[PDB]
DNA sequence: CAGTCGATCGATAAAGGGGCCCTTTCTTAGTCGATCGAATTAAGGGCCCTTTAGTGTAGCGCG
């Protein structure tokens, strides 16, 4: 990832492995909260071409799950990891979202 | 070969979704804001509390 293992504790290394865990298990849900500047969102954006960082969180249901107008699947059918940044403000216009 | 394609390129009404108004309640406090309670202020004002005069009695000047 670009991290120095010798400068990190074993527990922090295991937390970093738990960061990669979503990439390796099908349909793996996980939530992480931390102080700003702890490098949470680095891996989901820069360290893999198989993950997406849906910024803001205000992404629509048709975009994310399924758009009947085009009958084409949303994000979850395409990327192996979908990471919602700034979970505080994430909101769906449609109530069923 | 010239007849005459089946893909193409125009429309002109659909359900879904984006969006962006947008208005519209809907609160949310900012300032009323005139009211009303209660609590000051006083000024008034009715009112209870003192002196005087006139009646029955003991001392004392006196014809």
């Amino acid at each position: 990832i670009g991290m120095e293992p010798a400068s990190l504790k074993e527990d922090v290394q295991w937390h970093l492995l738990a960061r990669m865990v979503p990439f390796v298990e099908n349909n793996y849900n996980v939530c992480e909260l931390g102080p700003r500047g702890t490098g949470k969102s680095h891996i989901y954006k820069e360290c893999s071409p198989n993950s997406i960082l849906v910024s803001g969180g205000q992404t629509t249901v048709a975009n994310l799950f399924y758009n009947m107008s085009s009958r084409r699947i949303g994000l979850v059918g395409l990327w192996d990891v979908v990471a919602f940044d700034q979970v505080a403000g994430i909101s769906f216009k449609d109530k069923d979202g």
